[PDB]
DNA sequence: ATAACCTAAAATTTTATAGCAAAATTATATGGGATT
DNA sequence: TCCCATATAATTTTGCTATAAAATTTTAGGTTATC
């Protein structure tokens, strides 16, 4: 625990009950510390300027603002543990990154209703990506995360009541392969109603499903969305497909789609479209699956005096 | 700072830039420590068990649950600074008060629309409180805090646009007397529109204003709402008037008003009535002048799967 | 002749917060004054 | 008894920022299917 690499390594051991993607993210930061001059510095000599100069080298290395901010929080928790053990006194990472680096992050812009209909029309007619038409319709109409969509099976659907039961996700990583992840409490389980377009999409998925290879993981089988090899789709498989789909859309249309048109942009467009329509915020929170209500309110536009004037006159 | 009273006294001297009401509240807690055995104990001799026995003595003293929880927080921050500087390792106040004592908080039930009409009808038809009719109509139609209403002057009204510019408040305390409080940044300044009832209420206030004694403070003059002595109203003057008004109302009406029918209850009724009507939460946050949006979302009812399904089908 | 899929690897984004008191509002004891 | 004002006391309302996990997306290198 003397050096920063030894301090962060001891932090991983103290808090080890983590998921697989967390282990990959921690090792990513460990490789950063080992390749950086800060990794070999004794923790009792890391000053406030040393931590700020680390963020400068991270931005010069090429890392985005949110990455340096997330890695700083990981390092701040490590030094906070050393303060509890009286190894040091002050935390060198107790500063604002905005005072050292400028947040040059492109804001994620959702799809307008005009772009949303032009996008689905191109997908339905294209002979290469029409097989993904139903999934993108379901994503735009439910706000499901990409791994939640990949984890949907026949037992997760209630066609008698037109309700989607979101209770798990289907993840895949190098080495471990597929694995099912479920929330610890029932708060992570939510039910989403299906509209007419979403209902017709699920029926066309089941009626046109073929070539499914044997695949049972944690009692889950008969997945709805499969790859060309008969095995269920994953987040990486959808992300790569969206890259080729948007690039092909831009070549056939004069106005190009936003550069951030990813599977999560369907979730961002879903929450924004319902928020602009005046949906109940806590009801929209349940459909989205957010832990707190402040996270859902980020999708509501900033209110001014003129907007609140006509809004109060609307309910007078 | 070796004893609890000396530690909390050093905590007051550290963060001195406070308001007069804060100095009264800190003195109210200092008298609590001086009149309790846990005030003269050394900081290195107080464990977590001594904090639980102290909270039980405050509950036996008759203090409210929120009162003890707020005072236990001031003591928690007093020992938090002690751990950073003085010889201290563990904080004896790092515990949840709900485990020691129960919460006897009474729910603040808002006013139903039928009660408000009957409440405003009694005020108009009463020869003693009819002079306060226009003030209460404004509170229910704008949601102003009671000290934001007392600070309203002629220059704060824009009858050309029917806008209430809320930029300050008028407070009074024993010794200091009247004093104007202004926010630090422009975020604390809000603009509230006037409806037909609020507009006609402000017109009757100015047209019937008489007996205003000379009163200029921090450039503010010509206050709208005055006492019978010619000086502007305060929160205590409206609070005591409401207590006598509600008591007289319950003598003549069968369905008695809630025990918490206070000037703030008018603000609570204003916010809850707009949230139930489907108002934009960020537009409601601006009219209320809240810092964060979590407080505004508390007025929205908890959503279930049935309520969320109805909202999705309403916007499908 | 070019995408179109697949996967290990690398990068980025999404997700997630009470409470480490200030500072307001309201109730009460008290007394002089106006009503029933 | 009720109104009013006020010092005192009690109670309620209010305010700021994440002491990272765990997802999703992009990319380099390669093979395979369709323009």
């Amino acid at each position: 625990s003397m050096t920063v690499c030894q301090l962060y390594a001891k932090q991983i051991r103290h808090r080890g009950n983590v998921k697989h993607n967390t282990k990959l993210g921690r090792e990513r930061l460990m490789r950063i510390l080992e390749q950086d001059r800060l990794g070999s510095c004794p923790i009792d000599s890391v000053k406030l300027s040393d931590a700020k100069e680390w963020a400068l080298r991270m931005k010069e290395k090429g890392l985005s603002y949110k990455t340096i901010n997330n890695d700083k929080r990981s390092l701040k928790a490590a030094f906070y543990t050393a303060i509890q053990d009286d190894c040091i006194r002050k935390n060198p990472f107790d500063f604002q990154l905005s005072d050292v680096l400028d947040d040059d992050t492109e804001p994620k812009v959702p799809l307008t209703p005009a772009q949303e209909e032009s996008f689905l029309s191109f997908i339905q007619g294209d002979k290469v990506y029409q097989k993904h038409y139903d999934a993108i319709v379901i994503l735009l109409g439910t706000g499901l995360k990409i791994s939640e969509l990949c984890g949907l099976t026949d037992k997760d659907l209630d066609f008698e009541n037109r309700v989607i039961i979101v209770s798990h996700q289907l993840l895949r990583n190098t080495g471990v392969g597929y694995y099912i992840d479920e929330p610890k409490t029932q708060s992570g389980v939510r039910k989403i109603p299906m509209n007419e377009e979403v209902y017709q999409a699920f029926q066309r998925v089941i009626k046109n499903r073929k070539g499914a290879k044997p695949f049972i993981i944690d009692g889950y089988a008969n997945f709805l969305f499969l790859k060309q090899n008969g095995y269920p789709m994953t987040a990486v498989d959808y992300g790569g497909m969206f890259g080729r789909l948007v690039k092909k859309y831009n070549k056939s249309h004069e106005e190009a789609l936003p550069k951030t048109t990813t599977p999560h942009a369907m979730r961002h467009t879903f929450c924004t479209r319902l928020a602009n329509a005046g949906m109940n915020p806590k009801a929209l929170q349940y459909i989205m699956g957010h832990s707190n209500i402040t996270m859902t309110l980020n999708y509501y536009a900033h209110a001014t005096f003129d907007s609140a004037r006509a809004e109060m006159e609307r309910l007078a």
